């Protein structure tokens, strides 16, 4: 098993949280770290408008709230939210200060996730910058298909998402989304099978 | 006068790069850190046609080739372009993770620049999603006139920039930058006054 986070998971109060439950409230003061145990979440930042845009989404592994963790007095960066009901592990930054003293591997690991989170969010602004709506909405099932999460299918990979949540990560309405798709449909590059997406070619 | 940078330098092998350079090339094999001791560098992004995003700016006090650190085989995410000429440190992974079992404050300090990294880079993102590129020049703009290198000026602030750096950052080509900042003279917002820009405010 791992000794590592046994011993990590020792020194943090447990929480569990139900679905669509606000782990995190952007503009907080950040003093604590987060570890999700079980379960799912998507971090997301708003417009003045109230839209939301989806950074990333976590799982079963995943560090949270450690943005703030290396100087005093920083804010929250986002919003997190259950996206299903969570079992959260939970550390004050001072506590995990001696740990990392301990065993500095607990902070080559929530590195180890800010470096991939860190180029993921750099090719999104890529895809913001070079690509139109239509070009960020393929890339997005593209990228949803390369997921483990994809299930397999004779045409490709299959996925199953919602509109509304496809809109909130290009960063559009699920309107606009969905006259997209059918077009995607219409070129022969996905299918549209009721719940689920076939994105052909993956 | 920061003891355990010098202790870091102690095992870096110092290399200079003239301006223009390129330091690294993305796709290329992840297995040295970089420390900048002086100059300053552009992090970017180039797409498949070969348009050009800046992704962040780097200057003395920076590592740079940090992300293939955590998990080996990786490969350079990005190119980094001597903004200027550069005086940079230079340490293998290997070398570099002893370091960190001796003192892990060394990796606390690489750490939080990574924080405010991913902080700043998600801004960027919103300012992407959420923005047309009249709003993104804007705020481009007024975060220039904000800098250090930001000569004072009567009618405000002035700053030196070209188009071409003004579309790398936002986004779009040097002939939208041109027609937007006319735009922004019209306003009486700005001034283009040859090189450089005044900034009103
Ligand atoms: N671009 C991103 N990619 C992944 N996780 C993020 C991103 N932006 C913010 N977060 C997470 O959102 C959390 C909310 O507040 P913190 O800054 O405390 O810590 C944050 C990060 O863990
Ligand atoms: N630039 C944008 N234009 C429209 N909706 C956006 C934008 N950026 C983020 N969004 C969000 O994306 C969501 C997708 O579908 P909704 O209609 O539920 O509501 C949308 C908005 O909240
Ligand atoms: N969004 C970013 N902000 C700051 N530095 C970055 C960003 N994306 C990439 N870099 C730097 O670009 C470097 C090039 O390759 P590495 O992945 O080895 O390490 C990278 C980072 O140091
Ligand atoms: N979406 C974009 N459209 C056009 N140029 C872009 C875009 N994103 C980044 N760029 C770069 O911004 C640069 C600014 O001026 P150029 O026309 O010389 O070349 C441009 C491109 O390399």
């Amino acid at each position: 098993t791992d000794p590592t986070l046994e011993w990590f998971l020792s020194h943090c109060h447990i929480h569990k949280y139900p679905s669509k439950s606000t782990l995190i409230h952007q503009g907080e003061k950040a003093e604590t770290l987060y570890y999700i145990v079980k379960g799912s979440v998507a971090v997301l930042i708003k417009d003045e408008e109230g839209k939301e845009m989806i950074l990333f989404y976590l799982n079963q592994g995943d560090f949270i709230g450690e943005l703030g963790l290396f100087e005093e007095g920083q804010e929250r960066s986002a919003w997190v939210r259950a996206k299903t009901a969570c079992e959260v592990a939970e550390i004050s930054y001072k506590k995990f200060r001696q740990l990392i003293q301990v065993n500095p591997d607990i902070l080559m690991r929530l590195s180890a996730q800010m470096a991939r989170r860190l180029q993921v969010t750099s090719e999104k602004v890529g895809n913001l910058a070079f690509l139109d709506v239509t070009g960020r909405i393929a890339q997005t099932l593209l990228n949803l298909a390369k997921q483990p999460d994809a299930m397999t299918h004779p045409d490709g990979m299959q996925i199953k998402i919602t509109r509304q949540e496809i809109g909130q990560i290009v960063g559009c309405s699920r309107e606009t989304v969905g006259r997209i798709l059918k077009m995607l449909e219409d070129q022969n590059l996905i299918s549209a099978h009721g719940k689920t997406i076939v994105v052909y070619g993956t």
